């Protein structure tokens, strides 16, 4: 609580000049057209751009409270609105460049979004999102569960059970749902390519995840304006906001981002979309 | 067909004032959002404000024939258009919030919808629906079938057989189609939220089936200008216009009702589209 | 109240088929049309009309209630609704009279400029005082020109009444200029689903015919009319604007729920027409 | 090369008049109505309106050659767009009144039309389409392989196996992709409905699979300008410009055609989307 | 009938992606953009044209005859026709001057008061009596200014002539005047698959020059004007539009099947200007 | 540079919605709406504003810097940004006076005739000579209105210009011109996310008071003018901003990406208004 360690906070932001940049953005332009399986993990980095502030950035809540100082939000988690970043990972879904996404975030946004929940491990839990002890069904809520730590919210659960409604969100001392994390695992062992979005990549064992990557020779990419911990790793690190990279991405990739139709559940992956054909690259 | 029992026609209509409509409505938005499983029936009260005439309201065909006088219709069976309760039920299929219909009606409006014939038990036929007695092999028309009572319209089957075609609308001594009533009797009895829009509940057995969901603590509402035989088995009455209830209705769950393409068959029920999270109730 | 109740006429399959026709050949052949509605194209919709089998008059002279299968805040615009829509957006359309109360074409999204709601709107109280318009989400609580019980808001506190004709009123002044001036100017007018028994607005019709203007009736039961037109279409109107916008190759489009429309837009695109003769 | 029998070149056009035309039309609309299993045969003939030659037409390939003059291209292959034809297909295939398409054509543009590749076969190969000699997998590229004749394009798999890409182009002497006759065969023996389009059936065995519908008493339509191999055997001969027939049928079926999106590619067919109901013919 | 079937020139890929960058630069420093287009620009839907290697003339002088992949009537526009309905729907254009008589431009929905139709449409009859332009479904049977045998409707009975010019035919002053304005006040004109062998027609781009305007010609073939352009790009103009529209941050839009647009709508939303010099 | 960092203030949920309910009256019942937007409106894209907790001047002020989540060029506009652009196309919005240099409201498609941009925007030059203005795709290299190094292309070559105020210079004539006729004839004004500390454009709201008009204040922190306003609204301006769209029923449209919309187009069907007393 107090003890907790915190990790490298506040570290300098590192900006790459425009023509490194976009040769950057095609690089990975030509790993994804490239590979069988690609695994997103995304961090905090990817929703202060929608105005919540991220944890061990410039001026991130562990950061600001190491400073003495606050962290700021310019909106709720009800009233936030999904990245171009989140949306672009929706399309990449439905094309099927995206085989699994892994978060360490709590903010709701990627369901929220209308990601595929049999696509998503939450790895820190959902801020928006309550489950039975007794059953285990979750229910995805529009408003935030008002506890934290795994803790009884107060409602019951209405399965055709009573049983007592939990917040999922992990404090320091408790391990990963076990389904998240077994997910993400074998998504992560089984890709030839890696992203990782917004995140230091400091807390094991989620920042771990895509180093399984690197098993049987696949590749890693790290986007993130800071430094992270497993830069050595990386096959490629581009470091810029992830908004002008996934826009250029995607722009590569021939993709339209989609429109958010706002707060939208989806349980299950609908069928695969058309995409365009791929370059030759050689 | 003259001694036939046409049950209690032309009943005082009863109707909810506004704000005990708005409270009621409300709770309806309540039980579905808690329900795992939900379970429509359907009458041709559902079909007025297309104008057909219903059987057993004030001006139905059953209730003008005991004071010698006739019904009107306002359209052709052809040129009906599905009302805005028809479209309601389609989206609600669609984003996973109605497992299961079952109609007492003849009038084709829900198939021509473009309701899935899947999640539809159409108990006293469709007149748009002709049915092969050698294969079984259905057939929906763009026009109706021109007899009825199980008779040879005239047609034969073209099925990669030539078997005589036979209308589906049953007449007062034939038992309903097997299939249907065996899985309207599954879907009832498994849900844990029925729902009856339009129809007095008066025919064996159609309208006992609302009440198998009464079996271990399921819950019945019944939306209805008239009494019906149940009434005292409900656990929420409605007493109101049907287009007025699910349009309200949808406005709380925040679904759009969605537009009319004219006149389309769907066979099988499409992957579940997104919808959006449930409030905190309790 | 006038002749109340009369038989319904049916023409068979394949008149009614070839009276469509024709019906398309005078709308692509016609430079001005004018449409005049009634009560009969919204009784699709759960609205009683008056003087069919089971309107308003004819089951009050019986004893009978006349039937609502809606109430008029959740009635939806008919196919007819719609398709008048398209056919003014599409520039098939000059102006629209209409004899209904019931809201419908302006809740369609129907322009306010390019209609004429000569027996008023339950929806639409206006200011004694500035004659500023409201067009409310209900019904407005009064009939008759009365005091609704709201004051004017403009930049007024005018006392907002009703604009729903009792017996005894003149016609809106500025709705019926137009509608006359449309009607006289028009070569093919057009009724749909009115008897056309009313004073004044049941012969503005007729002012289409002095001049050449063609005429065209469409409605289940006799008009005073008939004898006037040029082509009589004893159907539903529906089915009879149904095959109508196919023979146009329109489409008739969604409803997008109630909304207000103050002044027609810009013409959209049109089918180019068939050769005729 | 030199030798190859390149069969009857540039034989008269027949035009049927008018009512002909529009009296053959409707009948094709009621076999489509009447069939389980219709299967579509296309060749070079449903890409002319779009500026590609055919083969045997007066302005021909193998025509032109034959009188010592050259072909004219009115595209290139990567900036040609599908006909109405090719689209009218991609339509017919999503309502579910199209089982299985076959297709002689190697412009690759019931691919790029979104035309779902696993009820396609390519019997004579694609342009853009490069394939692993090793593992078998194959890349469908945005532009056309540079070689021709089942010949190394130079560029490696990259399967998460580094094999020999190669094009999918036969030459003459070379057999037939299995898989694909394989498929084409199955489909076009169970169909109770055979239409090609386009093509002079005058190559071994692709020309000859609409034959194999007859047998059991299927039906033969043929859409062709020119005579074609089969027409005795055919049971309808509609000699038009395909474009004009597909887009009156598609009026009588009640089917838009659909927009083109670019060039896209889907592997799998989607769930089918609703259609009108049929007529009553007889 | 001039020089026919003179050899196809092909600019190499790299060169061809840097000159249609340079008319993207073009369009965008550019106040005033006119369009002349030929029949170049249909030949990807199946339409001949008059001078290319299998054109109507080349083929009529080696005693070969043109071939047809469709009909008028079932031809559809090809992606540079529905390129320039974008291009005057978010206002980079201002007029189009077309030679091509087969329709397209206007069945693609393209506003008829920013298009001259130099040389007629074939589906566009006209009243000998008021003028008054009808816009037909299918062809109009005839050529060179005859009877079609039909008749005016407009509110006249008038002779109704085809709009197709025969050799020795002045061209429609209406649209010869709009043209030569447009051409005069443009400082860029753009041509896509005309030879510009034809007086007046394919010399109203030089008269842009004249003014210290730019002009670009988009041909397979040598034109008569190469000498006057400041860019020359050889190649297929479905090919040099798509790559130019991708540039201008433009979609191409979707046909929605035959439609007749008289008057262009309000300009939409376009995308911000790049920074050039 | 004023009065940075205050205390932010946050209305309890019952006391916002009442809040909330009260605009849309106020919204219901006004003529003319003038909104007026500063860097509070940006925050939840990732643009800092000035005088917040973590603002530019609030940061320089102890030695921070303030933080950009995102480019100028790759900022999305918000969800009230696009509610604007509704407001403005159902007619609901008469004009948008905005403090804001960040390109925003003009790369959401918000018509630029019904804008005043009264400290300039990033992405627009401005001839010295003709005074023509340019869009660009990305930010215009200079600040305080100097040479860009670029030069006019009209039919000029004048010297292109930021437009980007320093502290010492005048507001555009024009925009502030039209921003005080507008404040003027308003019966409401509503700011969104401004302090109102700088003159003169805090004080344009304040113009509306006199004439009997409406004041609504929207902002976390309290500004110069609480005292005046009839309503004041603490909270996140995207929070308020959907609950009034959802009052009235109105959609908040997709952005299509940048794109730039110099004329408002003809105005949208609008839901029918509630009666209110
Ligand atoms: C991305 C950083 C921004 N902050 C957040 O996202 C919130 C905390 N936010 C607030 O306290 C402020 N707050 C503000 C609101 C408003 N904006 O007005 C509101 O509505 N609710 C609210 O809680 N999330 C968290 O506190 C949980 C983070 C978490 N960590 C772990 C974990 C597991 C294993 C090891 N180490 C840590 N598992 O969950
Ligand atoms: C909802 C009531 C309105 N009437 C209807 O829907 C029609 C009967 N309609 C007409 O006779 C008038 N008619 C009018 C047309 C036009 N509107 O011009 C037209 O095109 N065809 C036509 O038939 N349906 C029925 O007659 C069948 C009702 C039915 N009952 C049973 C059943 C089973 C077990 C026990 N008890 C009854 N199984 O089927
Ligand atoms: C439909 C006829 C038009 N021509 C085509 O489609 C091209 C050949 N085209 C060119 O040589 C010209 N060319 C032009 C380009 C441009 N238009 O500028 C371009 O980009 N590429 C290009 O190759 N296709 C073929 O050459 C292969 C045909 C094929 N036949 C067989 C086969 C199998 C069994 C028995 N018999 C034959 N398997 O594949
Ligand atoms: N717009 C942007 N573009 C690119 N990178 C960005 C952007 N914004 C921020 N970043 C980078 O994004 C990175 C975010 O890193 P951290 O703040 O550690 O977030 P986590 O998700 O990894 O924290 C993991 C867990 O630790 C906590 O205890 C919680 O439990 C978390 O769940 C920084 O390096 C920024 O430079
Ligand atoms: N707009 C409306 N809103 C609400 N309720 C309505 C509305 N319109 C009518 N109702 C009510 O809707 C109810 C309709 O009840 P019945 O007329 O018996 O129809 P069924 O489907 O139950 O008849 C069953 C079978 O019996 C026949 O023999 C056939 O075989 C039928 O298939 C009335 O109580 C109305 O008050
Ligand atoms: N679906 C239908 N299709 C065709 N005709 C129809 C349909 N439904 C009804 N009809 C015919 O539609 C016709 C409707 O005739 P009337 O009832 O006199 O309505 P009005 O609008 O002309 O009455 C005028 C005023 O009278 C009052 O005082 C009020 O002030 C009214 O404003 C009938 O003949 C039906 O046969
Ligand atoms: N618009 C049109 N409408 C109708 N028919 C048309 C049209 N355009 C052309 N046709 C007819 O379309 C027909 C096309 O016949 P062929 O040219 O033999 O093409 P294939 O696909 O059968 O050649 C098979 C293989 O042979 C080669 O060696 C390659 O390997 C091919 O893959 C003609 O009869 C035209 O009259
Ligand atoms: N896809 C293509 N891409 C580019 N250029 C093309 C394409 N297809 C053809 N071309 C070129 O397009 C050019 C077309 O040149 P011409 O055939 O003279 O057509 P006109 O419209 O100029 O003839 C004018 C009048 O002449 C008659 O008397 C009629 O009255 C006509 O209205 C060729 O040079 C091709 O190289
Ligand atoms: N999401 C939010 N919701 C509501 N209020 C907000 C939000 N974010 C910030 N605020 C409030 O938004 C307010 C923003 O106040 P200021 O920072 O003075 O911006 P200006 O546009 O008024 O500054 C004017 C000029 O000053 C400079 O010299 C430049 O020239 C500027 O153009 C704060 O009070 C926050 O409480
Ligand atoms: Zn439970
Ligand atoms: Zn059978
Ligand atoms: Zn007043
Ligand atoms: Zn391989
Ligand atoms: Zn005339
Ligand atoms: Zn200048």
């Amino acid at each position: 609580p107090f003890t907790a360690d915190k990790g490298k906070c506040g570290l300098p932001e590192i900006f790459d000049p425009p023509e490194e940049l976009e040769r950057k953005v095609w690089e990975l332009a030509r790993l994804v057209w490239q590979s069988s399986s690609v695994v997103f993990h995304t961090g905090a980095g990817i929703s202060t751009a929608s105005g919540i502030p991220d944890f061990r950035g410039p001026h991130g809540v562990w950061t600001m409270e190491e400073r003495g100082l606050a962290p700021k939000f310019d909106t709720t988690f009800e009233s936030a609105r999904p990245t171009q970043t989140h949306m672009a990972l929706v399309q990449l879904e439905r094309v099927g460049l995206l085989r699994f996404l892994v978060s360490q975030n709590v903010d709701g946004l990627h369901v929220r979004s209308g990601f595929p929940r049999d696509k998503l491990a939450e790895l820190h839990g959902n801020m928006f999102v309550e489950e039975c002890a007794k059953c285990k069904t979750q229910y995805v809520r529009d408003t935030v569960v008002g506890t934290m730590g795994l803790k009884a919210t107060g409602r019951l659960c209405t399965v055709a059970c009573r049983g007592e409604l939990r917040d999922t969100i992990l404090d320091w001392e408790d391990s990963l749902p076990d389904r998240d994390l077994a997910l993400a695992d074998e998504a992560s062992r089984n890709a030839d390519l890696s992203i990782t979005l917004g995140t230091s990549l400091q807390i094991r064992p989620s920042g771990n995840l895509p180093l399984a990557t690197k098993r049987r020779g696949g590749r890693l990419v790290i986007v993130n304006l800071q430094p992270t911990k497993h830069d050595r790793h990386a096959d490629l690190r581009i470091h810029g906001y992830v908004d002008e990279v996934m826009t250029r991405l995607m722009k590569h990739l021939g993709l339209e981002i989609p429109a958010w139709d706002g707060p939208r559940v989806l349980e299950r992956a609908l069928p695969p979309l058309p995409r365009p054909p791929t370059p030759k690259l050689e």
